């Protein structure tokens, strides 16, 4: 009734920081330090020190994911676990040993590894010493960490990603207080977006200098969620224009086309907040676009005119040009606060096909987070998460229309395999096909896990 | 300068609930349920779910305890981990295998096991089903649990304990709200004190039926701090008399002499709150005294006359006869609010010598808790806990005065080897010879750890 291309990958996505726990980890990332000093900023004071116990229980957790139909698992390597000295990227022997264990264990459970290098987990010491992603020297230290990952694990990992959602690092660390250091500074944010695009292009370049087999490829993972104008009012259309350039093109265009979006550069310049770039850096970005795209999609983005004129006396923010809009009658993931709009999948697919060379891409994250899932347990402690199955069906239906129209989508990864630690929200909302009882770290397939395994067997539903 | 008997045992003490974490544990004990229910009752919301990670890191943790001079480790087996069906004491095979690994690992590190059966960790389902320690049926199920421990581990463990401080279970669960379920009921407390005494004698009986070697002994661990009278004013001395019959004789006399203190039975009968016993139960108590005594001491205990007459119209509580007294001029550990009075050790040693047959005994707990020990890290990472060393010097010196005068003391167990979870206080105070960074579960010897090691080799200081 709804079928998918031959070879389509059915996978799951997590990250190191949200699964491993902090057991024996050498360095604190910014979230580790945030929790150590202000535990009250986290749901129930549950931080990342244990998370979903993946450091200790990886082998059996991978077996459960394989049970759940996870043919590919995408997670991340922590800079703060792998590296001893950041300046030279010397190696923490115990951390290298741990990532070889989980990659080997993925293979033994017949899971294809997809390895992302960075997922919101900047080392706090590099923020204290250089201001983190503001520093083009920190950019270089990142590339040297990437180089080690490629040399250590490239022999049995084909599929890599530089970053998960750099835009969330920019927004979170420098615009809205979501991430420690909670800086609130538009111009810095512009430089950080620049610096992270540059780090990604420099990592792509080093990846291909070091690759040995043709099937090795490196990509990036972004939100491509479209900006719908609230109305056809010119002021709402103009707000949606800028929201689109700034939330999507800022990263999509340099990663895939090789250059920054022309209209955005012009607006940033006119406002006096343009990044500092050099011709040599821009040439690196132009010469090393990603091999593939990971699309994270959860909810649409709707936007109307700003309440006050953008020429008002205020600190510069991208938000001076647009304000978020609530559509009456929207479908809502309420205990979460997000709109549910599957059709955006189709728009994204068409946009990639028409405007971005129909580059090979995957849905790298799609999922629904729900609170208090103990209420939906049945007589055997199996969460009856039909809502999650229906949510997956609605978005997969939309995806398949994009594919039949000709968009080069090659896989679908659910967020997430096993309930994992959702930053300051901790375990308030669950996303997994597999429930984790975090008091005992005992995990059990949900109803959606068996549906997912069957979806992969029939390559459809 | 201050020496100790040949063959003195230099040890450390903990418990399972305070170290293991709840990783893969089948059942919740009362503290597990309490934290799952009311995490706000726990410092910083830090519960038992990870504790000091002993479930995962036992082998290396025992190595560090060996470096710190721990020749005997006293800890406990968790009823809620070992047993599948409480009614039949059927075995949980992963919990059985876990205790087999730590006991074997203790042996390989040249650490003599000291295994205690119960440290405040009643399974909450047995309180729901039967009201817990109020049930003489639960008394039997505990004996069945002890049976299983002796058969699985008795081939390698010589030294056993029935309970760690039953009085704290009485006081905590039924008098002052320290332990879930926080019942406030004096008469119920009297019956629970009786039932736990009876559980212990029955366990001692079973233990000797199933004994295989003569070296195998089993004891009980109690607080025997004297109840010092505030003055020689007859109301004060009479208060100290009941305080001692109640806080010490309630368990000392059944455990060692095989009967309850006659003046205490008389008092509770007069007030109409006395336990329900049978002659056969009393005969089992009389026929199975303990083989040895573990003594816990931290701080002294002083009492004065109650403020109102004990005949006043109020719910019966042991405290209607005595009130805590603060002595002008006391030597205090001010941050912890505890008096320092080392000679109480010497008084305890004399009491066991004179009145309790000089039964073989050890100091099963003694130690000092301090908050924010990060203040005394040298930048080599070692806590400079000179205060802990001086504390041990004073108390070992007073204990030596007792051994010299003829007290049959055989060992000194520090609380604790590694920093562990102190119930609702969690990790606010640290007692260890070894420091635990509970964010990373990375452990490091303190200064006192090297001191304790040299103390054991020199057998003095």
């Amino acid at each position: 009734m709804v079928e998918f291309p031959e070879g389509f990958v059915w996978g799951a996505a997590t990250s190191g920081p949200q699964t491993e726990g902090n057991f024996h980890k050498q360095h604190q990332n910014v979230f580790d330090y945030w929790f150590a000093t202000e535990p009250e900023q986290f749901d129930a004071g549950v931080g990342p020190d244990t998370a979903s116990n993946f450091y200790n229980d990886y082998d059996h957790d991978l077996a459960l994911m394989a049970q759940a139909g996870v043919q590919g698992l995408r997670t991340s390597i922590q800079w703060t676990r792998l590296i001893d000295d950041f300046e030279t990227a010397s190696l923490n022997a115990d951390g290298v040993a741990f990532y070889n264990h989980v990659i080997d264990s993925m293979l033994a459970h017949h899971i294809t590894p997809y390895i992302n290098l960075h997922h919101f987990d900047l080392p706090v010491a590099l923020y204290d010493k250089y201001h983190g992603w503001e520093s083009k020297h920190v950019v270089e230290l990142f590339v040297k960490f990437a180089e080690q990952c490629f040399k250590l694990f490239g022999d049995r990992v084909d599929h890599w990603y530089t970053f998960n959602e750099p835009k969330v690092v920019v927004d979170g660390q420098y615009l809205y207080g979501w991430h420690y250091p909670q800086v609130i500074n538009g111009p810095k944010a512009v430089q950080v977006a620049y610096n992270m695009n540059l780090a990604s292009a420099k990592t792509v370049a080093r990846f291909h200098e070091l690759s040995v087999r043709p099937e090795q490829q490196i990509g990036i993972i972004l939100n491509l969620t479209p900006a719908y104008a609230a109305s056809d009012d010119p002021a709402d259309l103009a707000a949606a224009e800028f929201a689109e350039l700034w939330s999507n093109n800022l990263f999509l265009d340099p990663a895939v086309l090789g250059h920054f979006p022309e209209k955005l550069v012009e607006r940033l310049t006119m406002d006096g907040v343009l990044w500092d770039a050099t011709p040599t850096e821009l040439a690196i970005i132009a010469a090393n676009p990603v091999d593939s795209l990971g699309v994270n999609y959860y909810h649409p983005f709707r936007v109307q005119r700003p309440d006050i004129s953008p020429k008002s006396l205020q600190p510069w923010m991208p938000d001076i040009y647009f304000k978020e809009y609530d559509m009456p009658g929207r479908m809502m993931n309420v205990d979460r606060g997000w709109e549910i709009y599957p059709q955006a999948m189709t728009d994204i697919a068409r946009n990639i096909q028409k405007n971005y060379g129909n580059i090979p891409w995957m849905i790298s994250e799609n999922g629904m987070g729900v609170a208090g899932e103990e209420r939906f347990l049945d007589k055997q402690g199996v969460v009856q998460d039909d809502y999650r199955i229906d949510f997956m069906k609605e978005h997969l239906t939309a995806l398949a229309k994009g594919i039949a129209a000709g968009s080069n989508c090659q896989g679908y990864f659910v967020w997430s395999g096993i309930d994992c630690w959702s930053w300051n929200h901790a375990y308030h909302n669950r996303y997994g096909l597999i429930r984790n009882d975090i008091h005992t770290q005992t995990k059990t397939l949900k109803k959606s896990a068996k549906w997912f395994a069957e979806l992969g067997e029939r390559n459809g539903f």
